[PDB]
DNA sequence: GACATGAGTGCC
DNA sequence: GGCACTCATGTC
DNA sequence: GACATGAGTGCC
DNA sequence: GGCACTCATGTC
């Protein structure tokens, strides 16, 4: 029905693949041809489907009527997801080597920051699936299901999660620190303390962020990243980075990192992406 | 050349001319069969023009080349500014008699949270008029001029105002305290702490934003009214207000706007808009 | 055995009396010609005898075997207590009429500030027999026993409060904000926040202690009186001083009360004890 | 005049050597048989003497007239500057063969928190004697000369070094940042943020105390030590206490200390006095 | 991965 | 001897 | 209109 | 009494 272009090259399957791989039970379903799932604009609620066209290089959007009163919200909700503002030309030519490989590539991003930032407190120590296994059985004992479409549940709201009991969140399988730290999220989100968007000063917000409980800085900027599709920030304290970098430490990474401003988003992401990368042998 | 719906009925003359004696010169452009402004989307940059569909229900966008990356936020941008996710039937079949007379009635929101902000402490104490010409001098000495239409000229940015020197704002034609708001205001707006969007709990939000200097509850009122189209918020301190509860208190008119709950904001764009209006003898 | 020395004229008669109406059972025992309680300074512990012998206006001081490592400091805590350090000449010559009826009028301090800051907050609203009744009760509770004096209870101390339940001394005839400050008070005592000296800028003190929950402006001022035995507070907030002024706002009242400056915590005792006394209307 | 006890044994030569070495000129005095020094206590102000009577373990007290009206307060400050509570059998009891050699030590204390926090400042990063000297350039600057005593010299009031240059405070010898302490660490006495007596949860008052300016871990311990003669506490970052601890870092020297609890201040003290002392090779 | 604790390494 | 900026530990 | 004071009112 | 809320009132 709706919509929207990009500027080729775009790497549909490496998305499409990176979405399947946290997708949520219930709350998406990621296909190679498509992308569909539950979405809140307030007390607006159905279900988005986006559906490229490679030829055409254009992204049909559809709605369920429930969200056409907010229709435009959800479409930019779609674009922050799917990085349509990146112009791979300006990127590639800036990562060289680095990005030669996968030139298409593109920054995931989020429809909501408050879900990415539950996302990210729960991908915490785990693996990717068991964070997308945690995060499933949070939306079931939380999130609210359709109306229209049964088989979908929307995402857990901020108040929801905000009276949540801390026993019961540690149930699903995860510390009392991490509940914790969730229910303390929804409230700030609740306040509006939680930027929603990106700020002017990202490095800044990112320090407010820590002063969270249970957001360290992995978290913070790895929520920076994908909540806010921040595009020059690093993960030097990654899991999978450090296996990247060998025997490096975080401020040497970071220090390596700088190379590659001010899109280092860009290049973290090939980085996780390039099989057998490692530093350049100088 | 982009399109949104809207269900009837939509009052555009009243719309666009509440639009048009606020106009900043140089930024928006107002005409009785169209909207234009330049618009920035973090470093895009460009010129929208939103032309009604009267015939069709619908509103047509348009964007420069340099928004086109962003589209998608800019189109949202738009619907909040003209209050498309409105539902007149439900809002006048709560409001009864009130809204009778101008069914068509829309909430004016506006295109960046930031930017509202600086509008309603800059339309603090003085007239429209007024406060609509002395924005324009902000806007001219802060904004970002656009390459592609020289004519046009992009809102301050929060990193422009925070850098901004008190005096030389002042200079401008405001008291040296509404110089500091503003730059106060950019700062919390750099690193996340002015929401950009409506937050869960309106109130708690504004109560957050009276600690802010040069900001007191008229202003959060309206800030959240027209910066986040909060729907249920009513201005018991305004001037306008207070002439029409002829000798009510605050609280006494607070209590009597009750009876619009949960629709405030358009019982009180009615009531503003409602020369020699007056309450009943209840 | 000690004995401690002062300036007459002392009214004994009045100062005994002021403590006997507000002494805690088991923590404190006033007789006509003497004032006798347990004390505790550190880990030392005991019972303390004042005898006052007005001849030789003198005073005579006896300390339990377990003060004794801590004489001096037992001394000090007595003479804060009864005020010996006035010069009546200087205060009743500095008031004139108003305190010509008792010129041994002494300020009564407190023999530590903790248990004065405890027994402020215990004696708000209720009535001066009701406070000691209530203060008795959380003694009883809390408090430390004698080994050589089975009859005496020393008063609770800051671990022991810091320590306890909520909901056990609402328990014991109080409402629940009154021991959560009870509690809040303590902790600060722990941590060295609450001044246990008089501090060199008491305005600046007190509205230190305001921020405190449960201390309101009459429990600072009345704490600085009594617990830093401040000489120049006055109370215009408080019951018996605004029947003392009738008609008369907190301001008037203290506008009026400038007076009787540096010695207005006297002044504000003698109009407290002095039926009769009323205004000048000027 | 007055006398106070104090139990056997008693190392005279070595407290009276303590406080020489540290005295400050036109404020004490310290012979071989008696220390002296100018005393304020509100507005009294005098000379007070101590003298030791080893015959009969006890210290007589002499006031100047001024200082009687206050004259068990005095008292009570020599009995904290001179620790007559101590009771050696149970330090020595605990501290085994490390006190044998001197079973008189005692605890070196202060007439006053605030001026001990001043010196404890002063103090730092220079020698002993610098120290002194330094200390008496500011006395002699903002002190308060006694009238009767006319080579005595009251130690500055809090609410006179809060009002001090703090480039006149530079001339007299420190860093910019020390005067700066200085005059941070009086507005806190005047405030009463700085607590002027022993607090129940040292360790954490400790900590505020570091987030003053000039003042980290080193003079917050020292502090406590002599300011409110905590027993229990041990410098670790002090450099003579490195050296006692060849090797050995700041918390291994703490971990090792832990075996003098309750005492490690005393423990402390004569760890600082025993030259050739080295931990056991255990 | 969050968080409080702990070793160091130059400049005031 | 304060004080800011890293890494190494060691439960949860 | 933001914002100190000040004084009322009513519910803990 | 504490305290949050409310209604002048005077200033910038």
């Amino acid at each position: 029905m709706y919509t929207l272009n990009w500027q080729p090259p775009y790497d549909w399957s490496w998305m499409l693949g990176f979405l399947a791989a946290r997708a949520v039970s219930s709350v998406e379903t990621v296909a190679d041809s498509y992308y569909a799932r539950s979405l809140a604009v307030g007390e607006y609620r159905g279900v988005v489907t986006a559906i490229p066209d490679i030829a055409r290089h254009t992204l049909h959007i559809n709605l369920s009527a429930g969200l056409e009163p907010v229709a435009a919200e959800c479409l930019a909700k779609m674009s922050r997801l799917f990085d349509l503002q990146c112009n791979p030309q300006i990127v590639n030519g800036a990562l060289g080597r680095l990005g030669a490989a996968r030139p298409g590539l593109r920054l995931p991003g989020c429809v909501d920051a408050f879900e990415q930032g539950v996302r990210a407190i729960l991908g915490q120590l785990v693996s990717v699936a068991m964070a997308a296994k945690l995060t499933a059985r949070v939306a079931q004992l939380y999130g609210e299901r359709l109306d229209d479409f049964p088989e979908y549940i929307c995402f857990p709201t901020p108040q929801r999660l905000a009276a949540a009991d801390p026993q019961a969140l540690k149930a699903l399988g995860m510390p009392l620190k991490r509940a914790e730290a969730l229910i303390h999220l929804a409230n700030a989100a609740l306040e509006g303390t939680l930027p929603m968007t990106i700020p002017g000063d990202v490095e800044q917000a990112m320090k407010t962020l820590q002063t969270f409980p249970g957001i360290g800085r992995w978290t913070a900027n790895y929520f920076a990243l994908r909540g806010w599709q921040a595009k020059d920030v690093f993960l030097p304290d990654d899991y999978l980075i450090k296996q990247r970098f060998p025997g490096m430490t975080p401020a040497q990474i970071r220090r390596y990192a700088e190379r590659w401003k001010p899109w280092r988003s860009y290049a973290l992401l090939h980085i996780w992406y390039t099989e057998g990368w490692q530093p350049d042998e100088a």
